[PDB]
DNA sequence: TAGGGTTAGGG
């Protein structure tokens, strides 16, 4: 069994009239659900237009998201990576990206390097590897763009990643604006 | 479209 955390998604956009049960009937088709749930205002009991579904294991969470577009009661809803409440609280960190910011590689880190590691997380578009303007020096961090939104997602919510021989932090990237008001 | 009475004690 892995975390509970992992065998979760949030899914959002979700009808006015989806319930636990439609729901549950729903994603249900794609693996055994340990949870459902269907997000609520605790007072007029409306719904607030996003649940989560919890699968038995992560392969089956990642079935689920291999099957986009998701429509539940006929509307598309938008199934995401479950971001922990701790993870939550950080600038940007419910943002639907295609590129990550990946800080504290070493100075001989090269193209390949993050190939090696990022492929097995999905189609990648672009790779920059910063470098400072005018002197030429490498900065220490980079950046990955992806094909698809959920490999950003599914990289995130992990907490190692190694890459040249050692780990580095990864995160979504926000644009200078975003980060300023997060700054 | 970000969580369900789910986050710092007492020694």
């Amino acid at each position: 069994k892995e975390p509970e955390q992992l065998r979760k998604l949030f899914i959002g956009g979700l009808s006015f009239e989806t319930t636990d049960e439609s729901l549950r009937s729903h994603f249900e088709q794609w693996g055994t659900l340990t949870d459902c749930v269907v997000m609520r205002d605790p007072n007029t009991k409306r719904s607030r237009g996003f649940g989560f579904v919890t699968y038995a294991t992560v392969e089956e969470v990642d079935a689920a998201m291999n099957a986009r577009p998701h429509k539940v009661d006929g509307r598309v809803v938008e199934p995401k990576r479950a971001v922990s409440r701790e993870d939550s609280q950080r600038p940007g960190a419910h943002l639907t990206v295609k590129k990550i910011f990946v800080g504290g590689i070493k100075e001989d880190t090269e193209e390949h390097h993050l190939r090696d590691y990022f492929e097995q997380y999905g189609k990648i578009e672009v790779i920059e590897i910063m470098t400072d303007r005018g002197s030429g020096k490498k900065r220490g961090f980079a950046f990955v763009t992806f094909d698809d939104h959920d490999s950003v997602d599914k990289i995130v919510i992990q907490k190692y990643h190694t890459v040249n021989g050692h780990n580095c932090e990864v995160r979504k990237a926000l644009s200078k604006q975003e980060m300023a008001s997060a700054s």
